[PDB]
């Protein structure tokens, strides 16, 4: 049976980013055949240095999003080069049974291993890694991403009309909890399993030191920021492996809404902010009505502004007086 | 077009009370005006009197509830006197473009400037203070407010028939971080400036030192409890613009809740505890069957009971005996 | 009138197990008798021996899972021993009025007394202690449980096709807020007023120190573990008194899921993880589909691994290949 389906390799790009695929299903079930490296890596989180031991799928955080459409069969090879120095699996909220395939895929450095699972259910999933005593860790040094599975006919609105996105962006929000010394200046290490006794006491503390999309403060600004045009249908994924976000986007909505990303439910309208719980994918579709520049924030103004949950759309077009408009130009009373 | 349009003005009452307004809309589209004077001032949060330096709109935490129809246009005169020592904005989640509004808005004491925006979307939205570099500083000094958009026909139930409410009234959640020395107490200030460098140190915390309704601990109770009678159908709006809440009614339930507060979708019915995420406002709609008093809370009851988050329904009415009744008193084995 | 209709008495079970009942009502309304006894016990929570002053019902943390049919008269006879130190009552976010019978159940030590009410909606509710001023404390202490209200019909999906369960597991979540000395190793202490005091400043903190399923870490795992074979429905009744939770299935998913716990709406389907708002009750309906072991988890990882929120399921049955294969075992490069 398997056997006897039609194959197609498919190469990942960065996030935010996702690799070309077809909205609506123009062939039949397929083996979808991917390839990821885990790469165990320092990264800088933010802008006075701060320096953590990241744990990657891919070379990045977030990983990779995939995107196949429901009943194709994934197939996944996962290499852990001997480069790295700590075991790392994968789970899948997509996949059915062991785990979400995580203690099938247990992976020594200079070990690789070949996975397939049956995507069933529509929706966007998180994947992470998951190693037996040291989840949390591996999670929270952001070895975490997502995969897509669409309906074999593309999305829908409430009444099961067509809806059809011009362009799609991949958000992995990120929860930090760096060590800190007796002062509040964060500690920096030589390997990860140095870092390992003092994570521990740091993440029960249960309140992350940074809290940042696509691995970084400013990642998503500046030279970064995400990019549409007035007229255009934009689909925002967006996941949190372990805590709860609220998604929002200032000077816009969130016309239709998977809060908790399962396709086969029909989707929130008109929302202006939305939750998203830790361990979840959701998805947004807007269309743009203004041009400029819109921040899209994590809406505990603190986590965004003073924690690093904040990136940036500009927008191109024209301006539309009907929708807003300044009648008195802020001035002397 | 707009200049062709009816205007009507109209002038805001304090919280919990709401201005008056009609359900269905009996007129066309109009142009509702509207003038918020910001009032920077001392406010004593607590029983201890525990003082902070509060930024309003109106003079009230939280601001005042505006109320529309769907497609009206919303303008409004925003004012800062030079009594003021910061710069203010605002941004509107019901809005589109210019980040809400807030890129349009920027005053300094002694500005004012005049906004209009179309209200295309139906539901409870909020608005706050946004002003580049020190939101979250703004918003948890109480800076926040909320306008409800009717869509021209009334509010509806899951299978479309009408939802008449006799009462309304308007609960603002506000999470306060107040500065706190070595042993524990709170820190005061002369000016808002003074308490600005401690004040982010509070935040990053990402634990509030108070939670309360309506600006201060006991606000919505005793004599300032909120009132109904049996038979009355009631709808509270309540908002947190900056950190989740879950409202719960004890004694009674939400018998139809819109917990993201967006008109077009249909609510949840019969609800005991609801999820309002921060950044976002919502609205329950319950008929009183049994007189007394009722706790309004925030259900983490030690955000409710230690922190402040708790208010007061006090019901006149015929008990039924039906619904409940003690059949053996408290007594003596 | 109630004068008229049968009663039956119903003896409750320890969770996670739950009393015999019937989906789909067989009788008409009936009275529906219960009776618990409040017991004040000294509990070890984790593997280290803390131990703590547990407030229970009926001797078990969470309180049993009563079961009764829409517009059943729920009438319960609550007994407070003479060897127990505090007053206690209890209430019902299922009843309507008299806070949810706080108000008409106050018991001191050596009294009982016996409520009636109508459960008049549908879904799964919590209940717990209230007594005036130490609401917190009661509940933090393992004072609560919940009811299931079941449609006279059973269980419905989104289509209103019917829902039946072949086997049904409670699971009560429970923050636990421990007292520490200067070093962090926890407190003890001879009787539940000695703890008070430092148990109203641990609770301030926002911070739970343990975070259990069944009053214990590790309660349900090893020979604790949930039951289930290859083609057997689940529903799964998930409760949290006083804090946010987000269970997930790991390696399955939630079919149907009633997030906020109430009947009247239909459920989400495919759910990876769900939210659970603080002071509600929630079910989810899941058919397994591969053999082996399970992990449920509150979906905050570090609240799962680290804190002790994760329990098993152990499902025999055969392996379905089509659903989950290794294609290449680990192995070197
Ligand atoms: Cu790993
Ligand atoms: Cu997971
Ligand atoms: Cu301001
Ligand atoms: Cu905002
Ligand atoms: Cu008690
Ligand atoms: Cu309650």
């Amino acid at each position: 049976d398997i056997s006897t389906l039609p194959r197609v390799k498919v190469d990942l790009v960065k996030p935010p980013f996702v690799h070309a695929h077809d909205q609506v299903a123009k062939t039949g079930p397929r083996v979808v055949e991917f390839t990821m490296t885990i790469e165990e890596k320092k990264l800088v989180i933010d802008r006075e240095g701060t320096e953590i031991h990241a744990m990657t799928f891919n070379g990045s955080v977030p990983g990779p999003l995939m995107v196949v459409h429901e009943n194709d069969y994934v197939e996944l090879r996962l290499i852990n080069p001997d480069t790295n120095t700590l075991l790392h699996n994968i789970d899948f909220h997509a996949a059915t049974g062991a785990l979400g395939g995580g203690a099938l895929t247990q992976v020594n450095p200079g070990e690789e291993t070949t996975l397939r699972f049956k995507a069933t259910k529509p929706g966007v999933f998180v994947y992470h890694c998951a190693p037996e005593g040291m989840v949390p860790w591996h999670v929270t040094s952001g070895m975490n991403g997502a995969i897509m599975v669409l309906p074999r006919d593309g999305l829908k609105d409430e009444k099961g009309q067509p809806l059809t996105y011009d362009k799609i962006y991949y958000v992995g929000e990120q929860d930090f909890y760096v060590p800190k010394d007796e002062a509040g200046n964060y500690k920096k290490y030589e390997t990860p399993g140095e870092a390992y006794e003092d994570a521990v006491k740091a993440m029960r503390t249960l309140t992350p030191t940074h809290i940042v999309f696509n691995g970084a403060v400013g990642a998503l600004t500046g030279d970064h920021a995400l990019t549409a045009a007035v007229g255009e249908r934009v689909l925002v994924v967006h996941s949190q492996a372990n805590r709860d976000t609220r998604p929002h986007l200032i000077g816009g909505h969130g016309d239709y809404v998977w809060a908790t990303g399962k396709f086969r439910n029909p989707p929130d309208l008109d929302q202006e902010t939305w939750l998203i719980p830790g361990g979840t994918a959701g998805a947004a579709f807007y269309t743009f009505r203004q041009p400029g520049v819109y921040a899209y924030v994590n809406h505990n103004l603190i986590e965004a502004f003073e924690l690093g949950a904040a990136g940036h759309f500009k927008v191109t077009g024209e301006w539309n007086d009907d929708l807003m408009t300044s009648v008195v130009k802020p001035a002397s009373m």
